[PDB]
């Protein structure tokens, strides 16, 4: 499940091709890894890193977590942004798109340790 999770992670969260993103990239996006399935998912972040330039991260220096644990890392990766535009209802979901290099922190579990969780 540490896996499991990982794919989760992977599928929420990384998408390495994608250069930035406009409004229509996180509609798109957030529909095709299944996060409007339901309902819409508030606010969403894509980071655009090659999977194993981010599994890297799990090998900088250990910090604390929101939640006390000390297992999340940080780094500097190109993002997207998604947030829902509130003019949207469900399922046809509708988003905002925000690209930025930006800091970001990530849980790391397992044996190598994969990222398993975003914690910002």
């Amino acid at each position: 499940m540490q896996d499991r999770m990982y794919q989760r992670f992977l599928r929420q969260h990384v998408d390495p091709d994608a250069t930035g993103g406009n409004d229509a990239y996180c509609n798109l996006m957030m529909q095709r890894r299944k996060m409007t399935s339901h309902y819409c998912k508030r606010f969403n972040t894509f980071i655009h890193e090659d999977i194993w330039n981010i599994r890297s991260i799990c090998s900088t220096s250990n910090i604390q977590c929101k939640n006390g644990q000390m297992n999340c890392h940080e780094g500097v990766v190109k993002v997207t942004a998604c947030r829902e535009t509130g003019s949207s209802r469900a399922p046809n979901c509708r988003y905002r798109a925000m690209a930025s290099t930006r800091r970001v922190v990530i849980a790391c579990e397992g044996n190598p340790e994969v990222p398993v969780h975003f914690d910002k």
